[PDB]
């Protein structure tokens, strides 16, 4: 069971990534159990950044490690490509793309066609990254089934679909990308990409080295207070919400996020850390 | 009644923005009775636009009309103001954006705080692009009834959506974004903003005409041919079948679309053709 | 153009139909132009009502008038065959059924099945109700080419696709049965079936003889303030409302409906009738 | 760990319920390891039965067991206080019903009003069945907070949301619904309520025993089979479908389900046999 991080990209008030923290954070995640980092995902902010903040996430992230999975998607496939052969010459895990997203009614073909030319170009495993509520896309085993696909991050509130996939797609590693499944990924599938790692990943991993232990109860425990957590954060913004808590929780700055993706005002941040308050208590008296 | 183009975006093979066909283009359809033109939107790929490549199409339209509507969006507000401060320097129809997109379950707090920086920042009028099925988001009323809104372009098949645009938003310009809603736009909003305009503009411009001098049926004839084209269109994917119909119906090349919004192939093409031609017949026969 | 009414069923606090209350109203609204009534629809409460009850609905009405369609769904297909005989031997305009519900991932041929049975027993016009918000399918054309379809409602915000069968269904009626649409139906279909003929029916009737006049501008204001109601109905239950606005507007007792489409409290009814009560007198101005 | 079956209904050619068929099946299923039975449920055709033939399962049920679960649900509040008022002078193990149906759009209040009701009058425990894909409807914890809820059956891909009423509703017992599932629900949950219990009860009992012994790759294998089941079954028609298998696996006739939930034609019952048959091998090898 791996347990993966889409780790954040830290930006400063004016909207300009922060490299040091980004190093900073990565090598404090890999300390506590981390096996690899999703760069340029979701969680990373991966669509709202420019092709050349990608290319330098990566290159921030390889002077601190190999274990590295790059998402590289972008609605102009020559970007694409050219983020895919400027990644073949560094020594990485792999190379991860979500599909075509936006433009509504794209034939399933160009979907086929953007992965295929990403497959013919990628000296890299393939890592494809299927979430369907952000893309409007479902891509299918189907297509999957022709491409030399290593690894799926699936993200999906139904564990059945990403069981799916290990029944059909044989030898291809399977994740799922929700917070509030984790412990059902560590009991099913090959891990998890779970965002929450971002600020309490001594928990994830705990949880993980207790399901190894067979004390599931405990792990179930705390995936309870973990589903707690997310409730909360919804209305706040998810993402925006993790800047606050790293820097609460791991005791490092790591900035703001980029409008649209809007940071917390003082106040936001300030009603979060009160409401998160007693799972906090709860979860570092279960995990020290 | 305004008959608005979403005018597309010429590319040539290797995905470079073809400016003159841009021109040549946008001139043939004001010809035709076009009204205005919308830049950079869903038809002509914004999204997949770059913020330089958004700026040029302006640049290039402003010779040929200033009757242009700047669609401006991305996921980096930064960029958003840096498009629109540089159009404040010039004389055009107004500023628009579709809302954020891709990242799902953000707040509505953040989607009224993206519009309200346009709106501080813009010297020109504001024209809000809903495309819920698009970007995942509805903007309701509520938000708009605070931002000085002129128009509001709505992708919606619900027509008493948009009439509820008109209800709330005294004084706003309201505009269906939909080809297969044309006769019944054009019979209570004020206008149209349909991405068939780059193909078959006779045809919505002799509607608008048809329904003026009270002949109905004859538009809403018209419209029973547009929605059988929309049928066929779907299955090739509508925004690269419009690049093969503009030569097809107007004589000129207007280049390929950019992958992942992949060119329909030559037998592709061929096939599109056929099938439409019985449609063309019948249209080219009741539009002289 | 036709103006059909979906006619409530009026019960006593009992839960027991008043088929005297259901005389009274179905002669004032033909008196007042409707064309025709829909017995056992969605504001009938169809599928709440016992196949006696609907039985009883058809024998009532059938004291009064002969321009009657009799709506006989329900989730036993042999009790739906025994109100299919039973209305065989009386003088009605048809017989209708919207399709098999609550009970998702039926197949399609059951779809077909259903209706075939109705089609292979009934000597009456079949009018078949597609209600995909309620139901849970969508009817397609490929089945209803098959049966011998002579009318058609469609509910449906998407005129789109009420006018496909139109184009697809040579011959057949087509009724688009939204209350917030009725402008577009009169303008493209062959006309309505609204809920709110219950209490408006002067309204609806004006505005198809404002079409037939070609002063469409007055046609539409009168939509304006129907889609107003609309939206201030929805918070109360709009089937519990239109109870409590047929005394208001037409001087007379329709009872109550019957849980759970609970009636509105006495506060309720009076919040409602004040919110509307602007709507009225604008309404009453425009039709007297 | 609880594994509850919603038993199919029995009936005949004719449509007409046939008990002695219910109990030779309910007899068998305890036999083979069932812990309690959901009666008219979504499997046993509920919505499609009346009043009466609710009535007669659970009296011929009673017969067998007491660890019964009465489903009363329908359209007429008044009905479903009839089946609640007769069940209250019957041992058994609660009462329960999914929420309102078919109507859409009904206000909240209203599915709270519907279950106080069935609480004020009810003398056994009350078991909440939300099935949101089939009534339209999802029932929040907010609203159970007030009532005496016992259990919940919750039929939802996503465990989350069931875990979800596990943290909010403290001592209800809540079962996941759904047969692909069941692996994750016997690791966190109180149970399940699966219609595959009707077929493979050994199976999934099987699963159970197997987790409490500490073979999950065993239980989570026997998953995978059941999943690759699901997707067969989608295509026949999941229910119809069941009662063919019934006879297949346990070697009892059990009858036919009643129109529109139309009956396997001997060709598709023949072809449904040959597809399942690899899968069926497989199961009976690893479940001796
Ligand atoms: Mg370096
Ligand atoms: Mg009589």
């Amino acid at each position: 069971m791996e347990i993966i991080s889409p780790i954040i990209t830290p930006f400063d008030k004016q909207g300009k990534v922060n490299v040091d923290a980004l190093k900073t954070h990565a090598k404090n995640l890999l300390e506590k159990g981390i096996d690899a980092i999703f760069v340029n995902g979701t969680t990373g902010l991966g669509p709202a950044l420019s092709k050349d903040e990608k290319r330098q996430n990566l290159n921030a992230l390889y002077d601190v490690t190999h274990k590295l999975i790059f998402q590289v998607g972008s609605l102009n496939l020559n970007d694409v490509m050219e983020l895919v052969k400027f990644s073949n010459e560094m020594d990485i895990l792999g190379v991860s793309s979500h599909s075509p997203y936006y433009f509504p009614r794209l034939p399933e073909k160009f979907l086929a066609k953007y992965y295929e030319e990403i497959a013919r170009i990628s000296s890299h495993s393939l890592y494809i990254y299927n979430y369907p509520a952000a893309t409007g896309y479902d891509i299918p085993p189907s297509i999957l089934k022709s491409l030399p696909v290593k690894g799926i991050k699936d993200t999906n509130q139904d564990l059945a679909h990403s069981l799916e996939y290990k029944l059909n797609l044989p030898g291809v590693k399977v994740y799922n990308g929700s917070n509030t499944l984790i412990y059902y990924s560590l009991l099913s599938l090959d891990g998890v990409v779970a965002s929450f790692t971002n600020f309490i990943p001594e928990v994830i991993v705990k949880q993980r080295d207790l399901i190894k232990q067979g004390k599931l109860d405990d792990a179930l425990r705390l995936q309870e207070l973990i589903n707690r957590l997310a409730d909360i954060l919804r209305k706040y913004g998810s993402i925006s919400a993790i800047y606050v808590l790293v820097n609460e929780f791991q005791g490092y700055d790591v900035g703001y996020p980029r409008p649209p993706i809007f940071p917390l005002t003082d106040e936001e941040a300030l009603s979060l850390k009160r409401e998160i308050e007693p799972l906090k208590r709860k979860i570092q008296e279960l995990v020290h």
